[PDB]
C-alpha cells in the first residue's frame, strides 16, 4: 500500500514525486548555494548552505555548485543535501517507509551506482529500490515497445535503440554535449554585442535567455543571410537590473552546436549523424521500425523547430524509399519521470526490487546483477 | 636486377620494403590526418594533409582517418596519398623501375582490385605487379606446404586451409572481427572506471593500452573470480598528460571478444569454432595434417597466452586421440611481408607477373584471370 | 619601401613605432586631460585638451580620462585625439602613405573593431590595415610556435593556447582583472595607514607606488606572519609634496588579488587556475608542449617573484611526474609590439592586408572575414 517514490536526479533539475501520478510533484533545480561574502547582521537564520529554489532566489550573494557533472556525481555531500531536501522539505515524506526509483544515464561509472546504493541504504535507508535506464522510461511514457530514443538532458545526450522489447547495448551511443554546453556557448557568443556575463548568478540569466529566446533554424545559411540582410530577427529581453538586451542571429547560433559540435571544439558528429549511425549499427531487419519511431525526450529537445530539422537531416541521410516519422510529445520535459509513474505502478515490476535484506547478504554489488 | 617491392597494405599498418630482406624497411600506420582547428601563425610549412608518423606525432590538432576499413578501401585520394608517401618518402625509390607485390584479404570485392590495378598502372605506373593472398604468404613464411592459416589483422580475420600445395576455396572463412573492434570495445569498457576517451587521438592511446596491457586468459571464469577476489591483476599506465590509470579485469575482457563475439553483438562464433568448422568443411583424409600444422599470423595474434587457449579449445573440440599443434612463430607480425620476401625472390615466380602490355591488351580485368 | 606602423593601443599605455625595429619609438600613457579650474591668465597657448605626457606633467589642474577601459573603447573623440597625437606629434609621419598594424584583446565586441576600421579608413585613411591578436604577437616575439600565453595588461588578462601554428579558440579564457583593479585595491588598502588618495592625479602616484614597491609573495601566510612579527618589510616612498609614506604588508597584498580575486569581490578563479583550466580544456596529447612553454607578457607580469609563484602553483596543480616550465623574457613589457615588428616585416604577411579598395567594395564587414 506504500507508494513508490520516483526521483529523476538529472544533471540540471530534480523531478521527484509519487508513483501513479501524471506530473512530478517537486521540480526544482539541483544547485547548492553557499555564502561568498561576509555576514554582519546577526540572527535571522543565516544558514551556511541553501539548496534549490531559495538558492535560486538569493543567488546574488551565493556561489552555486552543481553536484552532478555530465551525469556523474562529483560532490557527494552536496548530493546528499539535495536528496535530504527533496525527501524532507519538498515531498515531506519519511524515506524509511517508501521504495525509491532512481534513473541513471547509460555508460555511467560503476562506482557512481555503488555509492548511490551505499548512501541510499545507509543514510536514507529504504525497504527497496531500483535503478532504471532513462530511455526505457521514455518508451514507457510514449507507450510504444520499439524505436530509438534521443534523450538529451542537461549533461548527457544518449541514443538507445529498442526493438520489440529487447534492448541493444552494442548500439547505445553517448555524447557529452547538452544544455550546459549550449549555455556556455551562448555566454561566449554574447560578448560579440558587448553583454558580458561571468558569474553563476549570470549563468542562470543566460539559461533563461536560452530557454525563452532560442530556436533551431531550418536552413542555417539562409537564416544567417536573412539575419544579416534585414533587422527583423532581433528580440529584446529585460535583465533583472533593468537593462534591455537585443539579440539577433545568436538565437539560432546557440542550438546549432547540437548539430555542429565543431563550434565548441568537439570533433564528434552531430546528433542527426549520431542517430543515423546508431540505427545502422543495429540489425538490418529492424531499421524500418526504427525510422518510423524516432522518440525524443528531455529539456533540450523543446527548441522551436527542432523536429522539422531532425526530420530533414535524417531524410537526407536515409534512402528516399523509407518513411521517417519524428515523435515529439508536448510533455517530453517530464516524460522520463512519467515512465517511472508507469513502471512502479505495474504489478509485474514488484518482484524486481533490490530489497534491504538482499543487500545485507550481497553487499553493494547486487545492483549490477539485477539492474541492467 | 630490378628488385621487386613488397608492400603489405594492412588495415591499420603499412609494411613496405624490398624483396629478399628479412625485415620490412618501412613500417608505418595507415593514417591520413587533416587540420581541424584554425591557424593564426603564418608560414613554417603548414600542410593541408599529414600522412603516417607525422600525422601520428601531431595528432592533437588533427582529425585522423583510416583509408581502409575491414580490408576494403573506401577513400581513394587518401589511399593514393598513402601510396605516394610510401613510395617517394619512406622507400625513397622511383616506382617506374620496380615491380610491386600487393596483398589482399580473401572474399574481397573485385572493384577494389580493379581500382588498385588502374591506379598502379596509371598514376605510379610500374613494369609489372602481382596481387597475392596473405595466408599463402604466411604459409610461405612458415616454410611448410600444408596447414591452416588464421591471419587476423586490423580489419579482417580469415582462415584458409592448404594441403600439399592445393588450397581449398570452399573452406575459406572470413570474419569481420579484428583489433579495431577490440579497441572500440576497450573504449566501451573503459568507461566503467571513469576513463572516458572519445577522440581519434585518444583512440591511438587506447590502442597503446590494448597492445601493452592486454592478455588472453586461459580460463575465463577463474580469472574473473581472481580479479574480483584480490587486486593482483591490476596494472597502471601513464597517459601523455601525466595522469595515470589503473585497469583490472579489462586486461582479459577485451581479447575475449575474439572467442566470444556476442560481447559486441556479433552473432557469429569464435575463432576456434571458426577454425574447427573450416577444418571439417574439408575432406576427411587431410584433417590429421591440418590439426598438426595450425599456424597463426598477424598483429592481433601477439596476445600473451593466445596459443595455449587456442590449443585447449581445439583440443576440447577435436577428438582426443590425435595431436593438435599450434605454431606461433615469434616474428608473425611481419610474416605476411616475409612471405612476399620469399615469393618475389623465387625464379619460378618470374613468369607470373602482370606486365604493362598485358594490361594494355586486356584492360583492368586480367587480374581475376591471373591472380586467384 | 614604405614601412608599416605598429601601434599597440593598450588600455593604459600606447606603444607606437615603425616595423622592423627592436623597441617601440613612442611609449606614452593613454590619457586625455581637460582643464577643471578657471583661467585668469590670458594667452600662452591655453589648449582645451592635453594628450599624453603633456597631460601627465600638468595633471594637477586637469581631469584625466582613459578612453579605453577593459580593452573596450568608450569615448571615441578622445581615442581619435590619441591617434592624432601618436601619428602627427610622436611619430611625426603622414598616415596616408603607411600601412598600420593594430592590436586587440580576444572576445572583444565587434562594434569596436568596425568603428576602428571606419575611423582608420575615413579619418586618417591608410593604404592598408591589419588587426591582430596580442597573444599571437607574443609567441612571434618569443620565437616559438607552441605554448599558452597569459597576457595581462592594464584592462584585460587573457590566456590563449596555440599548438604548432594552430590556435584553439574554444579554450581562450578572459578575465577582467588587471592593473587598474590592483591600483584601486591599493587605494582601498592604503587608507589603513591614513594615506588617502582620491583624484586621478593621485591615481598616477598610487600607480607609481605599485610599480616601484610591490612584489609577489611566495607563501602568503608566512609573509603575513613575517610582516606582523618584525619590522623588516617596510619601504618608504617620497610623495611629490615632500611627505614620505611607509608601507608594510601592502607591498604583497596588492598583487595577491591576481591569485585571489575574492579580495575585490570577484568569485572568479585565480590566474594559475585559469591557466590550468585552459590547458585541461585543450586536447590531451598537446598538454606536454603546453606545460613546458608557459609564456607571459604585459606590464602586470613584471612583478618581482611572480614566476616562482606561478611555477609553484602550476606544479601543485599538475601531476608530479611531469615538467612545468615558466618562461618570462625580460622584455615582456613591449613584447607584443615586438611581435608586430616581426609580423609586418615578413614577406608572407604582405598578402593579408585589408586594402582600401577591398574596404570600399565590402563595407566595414571584411575585418571579421580576414582578421580572426
Ligand atoms: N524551452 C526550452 N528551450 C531550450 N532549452 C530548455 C527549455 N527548457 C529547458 N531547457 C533546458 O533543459 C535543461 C534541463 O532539462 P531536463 O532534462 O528537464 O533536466 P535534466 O537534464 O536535469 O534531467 C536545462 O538546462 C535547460 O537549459
Ligand atoms: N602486442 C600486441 N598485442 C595485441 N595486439 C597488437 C599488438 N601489437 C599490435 N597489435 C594489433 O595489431 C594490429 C595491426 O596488426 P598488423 O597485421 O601488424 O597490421 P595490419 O592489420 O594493418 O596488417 C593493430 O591494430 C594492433 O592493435
Ligand atoms: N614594474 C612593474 N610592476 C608592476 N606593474 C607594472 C610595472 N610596470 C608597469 N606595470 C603595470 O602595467 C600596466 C600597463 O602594462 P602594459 O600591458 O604595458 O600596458 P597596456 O595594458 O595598456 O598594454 C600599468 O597599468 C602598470 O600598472
Ligand atoms: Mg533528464
Ligand atoms: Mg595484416
Ligand atoms: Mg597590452
Amino acid at each position: 500500500e506504500t507508494t513508490a517514490l520516483v526521483c529523476d536526479n538529472g544533471s540540471g533539475l530534480v523531478k521527484a514525486g509519487f508513483a501513479g501520478d501524471d506530473a512530478p510533484r517537486a521540480v526544482f533545480p539541483s544547485i547548492v548555494g553557499r555564502p561568498r561574502h561576509q555576514g554582519v547582521m546577526v540572527g535571522m537564520g543565516q544558514k551556511d548552505s541553501y539548496v534549490g529554489d531559495e538558492a535560486q532566489s538569493k543567488r546574488g550573494i551565493l556561489t552555486l555548485k552543481y553536484p552532478i557533472e555530465h551525469g556523474i556525481i562529483t560532490n557527494w555531500d552536496d548530493m546528499e543535501k539535495i536528496w535530504h531536501h527533496t525527501f524532507y522539505n519538498e515531498l515531506r515524506v519519511a524515506p524509511e517507509e517508501h521504495p525509491t526509483l532512481l534513473t541513471e544515464a547509460p555508460l555511467n561509472p560503476k562506482a557512481n551506482r555503488e555509492k548511490m546504493t551505499q548512501i541510499m541504504f545507509e543514510t536514507f535507508n529504504v525497504p527497496a529500490m531500483y535503478v532504471a535506464i532513462q530511455a526505457v522510461l521514455s518508451l514507457y511514457a510514449s507507450g510504444r515497445t520499439t524505436g530509438i530514443v534521443l534523450d538529451s538532458g542537461d549533461g548527457v545526450t544518449h541514443n538507445v535503440p529498442i526493438y520489440e522489447g529487447y534492448a541493444l547495448p552494442h548500439a547505445i551511443m553517448r555524447l557529452d554535449l547538452a544544455g550546459r554546453d549550449l549555455t556556455d556557448y551562448l555566454m561566449k557568443i554574447l560578448t560579440e554585442r558587448g553583454y558580458s556575463f561571468v558569474t553563476t548568478a549570470e549563468r542562470e540569466i543566460v539559461r533563461d535567455i536560452k530557454e525563452k529566446l532560442c530556436y533551431v533554424a531550418l536552413d542555417f545559411e539562409n537564416e544567417m543571410a536573412t539575419a544579416a540582410s534585414s533587422s527583423s530577427l532581433e528580440k529584446s529581453y529585460e535583465l533583472p537590473d533593468g537593462q534591455v538586451i537585443t539579440i539577433g542571429n545568436e538565437r539560432f547560433r546557440c542550438p546549432e552546436t547540437l548539430f555542429q559540435p565543431s563550434f565548441i571544439g568537439m570533433e564528434s558528429a552531430g546528433i542527426h549523424e549520431t542517430t543515423y549511425n546508431s540505427i545502422m549499427k543495429c540489425d538490418i531487419d529492424i531499421r524500418k521500425d526504427l525510422y518510423a519511431n524516432n522518440v525524443m525526450s528531455g529539456g533540450t529537445t523543446m527548441y522551436p523547430g527542432i523536429a522539422d530539422r531532425m526530420q530533414k537531416e535524417i531524410t537526407a541521410l536515409a534512402p528516399s524509399t523509407m518513411k521517417i516519422k519524428i515523435i515529439a510529445p508536448p510533455e517530453r520535459k517530464y516524460s522520463v519521470w512519467i515512465g517511472g509513474s508507469i513502471l512502479a505502478s505495474l504489478s509485474t515490476f514488484q518482484q524486481m526490487w533490490i530489497t534491504k535484506q538482499e543487500y545485507d547478504e550481497a553487499g553493494p554489488s547486487i545492483v549490477h546483477r539485477k539492474c541492467f
